[PDB]
């Protein structure tokens, strides 16, 4: 089996993307967050404390015929942006692109978090982590991904995300009219439950590339690229006016710069992130001021390679026995 679904950024900034998921008998549609930094697949429902719903669409559990209730199951979850979300969990029919997992646990959120909240297009979280970090309690449960993996023609899916524009969420199969030249693997740690993988090293606009190991996290839930202080001081230091804000809590620069591209190394290959993507707009509506979309890692204790440089490239995340990533510039 395979299934291929079409992902859209919520907003003009790219600040997330958004895939319509099938979930229950008749199938209830919620456009879900693919998060490839996290292993639980939550939603908006019937059941969360509805001060605390504002515009999603709810999954309702008592609608579906192949609901079945994970009795005494709880979930809860913390996000590295201190978001946060809990409730009780159901088993379920769900299908992405055309390919069905039956028995997957969805889990039901009771209470969300502000920042969900105020997000009225995302209806909730679908994690494509390893199942390692699944939250639910007493027994942890697998991701749409373990399940669906044994089915699947090829054990993989793939990560085309659109700058400024739709893209692709692929499952068990490769399209290799999806990219330009090859695609490079590179090995994968499971250690954390991440797709933990080294980069090579990175090169600041037309600079000479700088060939040095940066281990991170492949993760199509965060905005932003985050990576160490002295590669972002690197970078910053190329664009007139750019200065690091604590106020505004990150690197700014004039709207008016031309930002250089940013490379990175995956193997012995290289993608590259045009300047364009790299721009996240006025820090405030009617601002001069633009806020930057590399950041420094410091503080979070992780390298994360989020949006920013995933739409860059075509991803594949190969979950064969033992997992690797591939990057294909496209």
């Amino acid at each position: 089996s395979t299934g291929s679904a079409t992902t859209t950024p919520i907003d003009s900034l790219d600040d997330a993307y958004i895939t319509p998921v099938q979930i229950g008998t008749p199938a209830q549609t919620l456009n879900l967050d693919f998060d490839t930094g996290s292993s639980d697949l939550w939603v908006f429902s019937s059941e969360t404390t509805a001060s605390e719903v504002d515009g999603q669409t709810i999954y309702t559990p008592s609608k579906s015929t192949t609901a079945k209730l994970l009795s005494g199951a709880t979930w809860s979850i913390s996000y590295g942006d201190g978001s946060s979300s809990s409730g009780d969990v159901y088993t379920d029919t769900v299908s992405v692109g055309g390919l069905t997992v039956t028995g997957q646990a969805v889990e039901s959120a009771k209470k969300v978090s502000s920042s969900f909240t105020e997000d009225s297009t995302i209806d909730g979280l679908l994690g494509l982590a390893f199942s390692t970090l699944n939250t639910v309690s007493p027994t942890q449960q697998k991701t749409f991904f373990d399940n669906a993996k044994a089915s699947l023609d090829s054990p993989v899916f793939t990560a085309d995300l659109g700058y400024h524009a739709p893209g692709t969420y692929n499952f068990g199969f490769i399209d290799t009219t999806a990219y330009t030249g090859s695609i490079t693997y590179t090995a994968v740690s499971t250690k954390q439950g991440f797709w933990e993988w080294t980069s090579t090293g990175y090169a600041v606009g037309s600079g000479t590339f700088k060939s040095t190991s940066i281990d991170g996290i492949a993760d199509t839930g965060t905005t932003l690229l985050y990576l160490p202080a002295t590669v972002v001081s690197a970078y910053w230091a190329q664009v007139s006016g750019a200065k690091s804000s604590s106020s505004v809590g990150g690197y700014v620069f004039p709207c008016s710069a031309t930002l250089p591209s940013f490379t990175f190394g995956v193997g012995s290959a290289r993608i590259v992130i045009p300047g364009d993507y790299i721009d996240f707009g006025p820090i405030s509506t009617g601002s001069s001021s633009c806020f930057g979309g590399i950041q420094s890692s410091a503080g979070i204790g992780i390298n994360i390679f989020g949006d920013v440089a995933l739409k860059a490239a075509f991803v594949v995340f190969n979950g064969a026995t033992t997992p690797t990533l591939g990057f294909a510039s496209k």
